């Protein structure tokens, strides 16, 4: 991924600027609305052991990346599909349409679809995202990975969401904007251009996450 080498040099960046090590943090200087990202997971589900990763965009789209390295997006229309093969070879189809090669993948799609509205909460719920391009992409899930501490969701639109387990803290890293969306424990979400963290410092919280971030965009790279 080019996006990912953007993504670990604008790591890189911040992280060597020691940005909580300012006698006055003005982070706030930092702060950009303009940066909002347009697309994030608000819900997932890992049920790898058997079928995959199903998850839920903030646009109430939901996808899947399947054990078999296939992806499958259903819009928010709740007809439209779209069909990524090994190859990443993609086709447009519609769940109405019934084609009898995609029924057990559509019919898991489905579940996730149930599960996430019966049982999951959706990240991000009280953000606006910002107005798109008329034309842009819907993103999928190119990978993810679990640690001890985070689940990694890497999205094909070059964005890596990190999802921290023990507080609920989430950061979204957009490598086109050089930007930081950071949702805290308590579900304040805030958006900063990563230069001007450089410049104007950071917390020792956003400081830390940006330091794992480093680590786990590098583990993004070799894998």
């Amino acid at each position: 991924d080019c996006h990912l080498s953007d993504m670990l040099q604008q790591l890189h960046s911040v992280n060597a600027s020691k940005p909580s090590e300012r006698g006055l943090v003005r982070q706030e200087e930092a702060e950009d609305p303009a940066c909002i990202p347009i697309f994030w997971v608000s819900k997932w589900v890992d049920y790898s052991d058997k079928y995959g990763l199903g998850y839920q965009l903030c646009d109430n789209s939901v996808g899947v990346l399947f054990n078999d390295s296939t992806r499958l997006i259903l819009y928010n229309d709740g007809d439209s599909l779209q069909y990524i093969e090994r190859d990443g070879t993609e086709s447009y189809l519609t769940v109405s349409s019934h084609p009898n090669s995609l029924m057990k993948k559509i019919t898991l799609l489905k579940y996730f679809r149930n599960y996430m509205s019966e049982h999951l909460l959706k990240a991000g719920a009280n953000i606006t995202p910002r107005e798109g391009d008329e034309l842009a992409r819907l993103p999928y899930l190119r990978t993810w990975f679990r640690t001890r501490s985070a689940i990694i969701l890497h999205l094909s639109n070059g964005s890596v969401q990190i999802n921290f387990f023990q507080d609920h803290t989430k950061l979204i890293l957009c490598p086109l904007m050089a930007a930081v969306t950071y949702i805290d424990e308590k579900r304040d979400f805030r958006t900063y251009r990563l230069s001007l963290l450089e410049e104007y410092g950071c917390c020792k919280e956003l400081a830390s996450r940006l330091r794992y971030a480093r680590t786990m965009v590098d583990k993004l790279l070799s894998s």
